[PDB]
């Protein structure tokens, strides 16, 4: 329905619909209009907000196949995300068979790939800057044809000086006349005006700019539990906040099952969804998590790569965030719309106290210990 409005072609709506999406995420509701007519974008926004919809449906509203012309060229820093994005190409243009995409992150070697370019002619092409490059240097293929430029975890590839030099180098082999997206969970004020001069007047989203402001609205809590204490704590804590929508997250796959099992056989409506499931699965329990029977959503990070995550009431933390990035990102969907959030993070050790530290400093708000009387 609002993806209509956006005006793509129907082959990408009809993608779309298969994907399981009814409506545009906030970011695409900013990005897409005036990504499909060309425009630059510098785009920050977190891990399960339909950031990377954003460039694979503008550049393939936009393309316009040639064999042998590399057209769309993304890159990012790691060759797991450069493969999922290439299978985010492949489901978005399941009703567009003329565009071929390729990837080439090392996982072959440079004269494997030689091969693979040679006879498939990809017009997409995802990658890793390392290996791009030294194709391009071989003569592999050529950047001569590149109408649009990507790179996603933006700041990882231009923070490391190293790769800011290969970025720069294929960067000087394509046209000038290019539309450049740039993409990241993380963007640092220090490293925008990095960004920027890739860039010829980009729009500009920083979803993190505004989790920082509301942040402080947030009822944030911690309690001191060494591990043996945390099931007895929260599922104490499940039985008061009932009727809630509550997202907990932790730090690994198997205490993502085995915490969701238990909180089931404890007849808590528990379900758990992980990054390492296959998309069609995530989709499917996240819909029971936002529409149907299930209140309480165990997660690792990264267990909403590719979909829409909407908010929750309540988040816990349950395994520290490794990071206070980490804990921004994760605490951020507390809070439905014009509602109260609630974030509640268990402190086990000396580190995990640490980063809620460097959370209270960086952000200016007070995480306070959670009390031991009614919750009222």
């Amino acid at each position: 329905s609002g993806f209509r409005d956006f005006l793509l072609k129907p082959e990408l709506l009809r993608a779309i619909v298969d994907c399981g999406f009814e409506h545009p995420s906030e970011v695409q509701h900013e990005c897409i209009p005036q990504a499909i007519l060309g425009m630059d974008v510098l785009c920050q926004a977190k891990s399960g907000m339909g950031k990377t919809a954003v460039f694979v449906l503008a550049t393939l509203q936009q393309i316009e196949p040639v064999n042998g012309q590399v057209t769309v060229l993304v890159m990012c820093h790691t060759r797991e995300l450069a493969f999922q994005i290439s299978k985010e190409y492949e489901r978005f243009s399941k009703y567009m068979p003329s565009v071929k995409v390729s990837v080439f992150f090392g996982g072959l070697s440079i004269k494997k790939d030689e091969e693979v370019l040679k006879k498939n002619c990809p017009h997409v092409v995802v990658g890793t800057p390392g290996r791009i490059l030294a194709l391009v240097r071989n003569r592999s293929f050529s950047l001569k044809n590149v109408k649009h430029f990507v790179l996603d975890e933006c700041d990882k590839m231009l923070e490391q000086l190293d790769m800011r030099r290969d970025v720069q180098e294929i960067f000087r082999l394509t046209p000038h006349e290019k539309q450049c997206m740039m993409f990241s969970a993380t963007l640092s004020k220090d490293i925008r005006p990095v960004c920027r001069k890739f860039m010829q007047d980009p729009m500009e989203v920083f979803v993190d700019d505004e989790t920082k402001l509301t942040l402080h609205g947030l009822q944030q809590y911690y309690v001191k539990l060494k591990d043996s204490e945390k099931n007895r704590k929260l599922f104490d804590l499940l039985d008061v906040l009932e009727f809630n929508q509550v997202i907990i997250f932790v730090k690994s796959v198997q205490r993502c099952m085995a915490l969701a099992q238990l909180l089931v056989e404890q007849n808590f409506p528990a379900i758990a969804i992980h990054r390492g499931m296959a998309q069609e699965e995530r989709l499917s329990r996240y819909q029971q998590f936002k529409d149907f029977q299930r209140r309480i959503l165990v997660a690792t990070n990264l267990f909403g790569r590719g979909m829409d995550i909407e908010r929750v009431n309540i988040v816990f933390n349950y395994d520290m965030p490794e990071d206070s990035d980490t804990y921004l990102h994760r605490v951020a969907r507390a809070g439905r719309f014009g509602t109260k959030g609630l974030a509640i993070t268990f402190v086990s050790d000396e580190n995990d106290a640490k980063i809620l530290n460097d959370v209270q400093d960086r952000f200016e708000v007070n995480v306070a210990e959670l009390p031991e009387e009614i919750d009222i």
